[PDB]
């Protein structure tokens, strides 16, 4: 069965476009997919079908400024003021759309990229439905967020022109070093996947519209959520539930595996239950990379079944 | 990649809701899915994903009176006047929504149930894109359309009240014998699948809304497309292309296997290239039956690859 869900965003502007997918028979879990920057939930058709095949309910929305939400509002790469709280609030609202349908079932959040940051921030909030946390394309200690992005210049832009397009200089700082292991023929979004076919399709997909100029307030939202996901308060408040991590060793977002190993090691030192899948030689979208997609999906099913046990 | 496509129906009322699904890499074929009565195209997620895995573009719409088209228009189980011509015209117009994008690729039509009848009706038309024809849940020789449905009573209803709800007697006659191999607990839609799970999901899915009252003119479109799909012109004009048939032996729509055998036999007699998959013990939706889904999909992929190879 298919449900179309719409609700007003926390930003009061966007009709959030959302879908629930129910398998045949009696489902054993709910998986909530949280897409990343400059993409959309219906890009996950393969994964959704694999999870339905496993007996899970899947629920996903196109965030503020993204996908069909952007296509219907006409607003791309902006989510309103307090953009981090908007997209966190809307992912909570999404859970409430199934209230009284699957209340007895375990609930896993799978977040990719910006989605890994939204999933991490969500996790730390009381009231969130969360029995297991799965993170993919994990943004963790990249040079751009950690050091290159100039908080003083951003703060001046936030004070004077929050809703205007983000200055190019600031945007470049956020992506600093993302092309450090690419060739010229990989193109500037070569970091998305080793597979040129995956990258080509990413750049064609009208529901991605990747590279729509972001607003200054949307860039502040990325810097806010980064600090919410990688900050001391994340580690201090992460609940004692199973966690699984999927990343490419060749992904700049996770500082070429170094950032992702540090997340795993800090969670482990703090006594957490952590499963790490670090794909050697693969780039950001290990769930879309033809070498790793089957392994990510089968590990994700195994993980949801373990949460359920 | 994903495209949302909408066009005005041939009926001049409905915004046909449609989608194109593009695989990563260079596609090798296009597959048009044509859904059946009281269902919708997004029900085919498993199949679409499998065809994408195989390097095929997939294109599908919710027909007039169906799925998201009905949800947006508020009109369920009616496709306007000349309903058979409307749903055929709308499938040809769907093809043209990709004009210039995939002009070099072979095009396969996959049609389930009512869609098997739409697909067959399309194949007889000059300028249809059709490099291979795949039929599922085939409607052929069931007693209801063949004998029980009273065309004098249908003509009276169309003369006097074509937009009224179809008289319950004509609807009963059209479906006569569909529960001949069902128990009371299988319920009236038990013919859909052996799997009680599949039938329950079919009932629950809000984009099916199976059982909304059809209009009289819509019922006339089903009688009309039955004749277009199964009449002598179908066999006499069938293109020199590969054909694959998938049906369950316990599917009343094919006269419990007997009608599907009649279709394959007549095409073979005339020298056509026919592949028959008749699944013992299974009912109508062999693409959704857990026992046969993998076989229907893997057979369809190999079939499309053969069409492209040719």
């Amino acid at each position: 069965a298919l449900q179309e869900i719409e609700f007003t965003s926390h930003n009061g502007r966007d009709a959030i476009q959302a879908w629930a997918y129910e398998p045949v028979g009696t489902p054993t879990a709910v998986v909530q997919i949280i897409h990343g920057l400059g993409e959309h939930s219906r890009r996950y058709l393969h994964m959704i079908s694999a999870l339905l095949d496993a007996g899970f309910v899947v629920i996903a929305d196109d965030h503020a400024g993204h996908g069909r939400t952007a296509m219907q509002s006409g607003v791309w790469a902006d989510a309103g003021d307090n953009a981090a709280e908007v997209v966190i609030s809307d992912e909570l609202t999404l859970q409430q759309q199934l209230a009284g349908q699957f209340d007895d079932l375990p609930w896993v959040v799978f977040g990719h990229s910006w989605g890994s940051m939204i999933a991490r921030a969500m996790a730390t909030r009381p009231g969130t439905r969360l029995d297991g946390l799965a993170l993919c394309g994990i943004v963790a200690q990249p040079r751009g967020f950690e050091t290159t992005l100039d908080h003083k210049t951003l703060a001046k832009a936030m004070a004077t022109a929050p809703t205007d397009p983000a200055p190019e200089a600031l945007v470049a700082q956020m992506f600093d070093g993302f092309a450090d292991r690419l060739s010229e023929d990989d193109g500037p979004t070569g970091w998305v996947a080793r597979s040129k076919e995956v990258v080509a399709d990413h750049g064609k997909d009208k529901f991605n519209n990747f590279g729509a100029p972001m607003s200054t307030r949307f860039l502040q939202g990325l810097a806010d959520i980064y600090a919410m996901a990688n900050g001391d308060s994340f580690y201090a408040t992460m609940p004692n539930i199973p966690i699984v991590l999927f990343a490419g060793s060749e992904d700049p977002a996770g500082d070429f595996g170094t950032g992702v190993k540090a997340v795993a090691e800090r969670l482990r030192r703090d006594g957490h239950n952590v499963e790490l899948h670090l794909y050697d030689g693969l780039r950001h979208e290990v769930h879309n990379e033809p070498e790793s997609r089957a392994d990510v999906e089968s590990s994700l099913v195994t993980f949801v079944d373990r949460v359920a046990n």
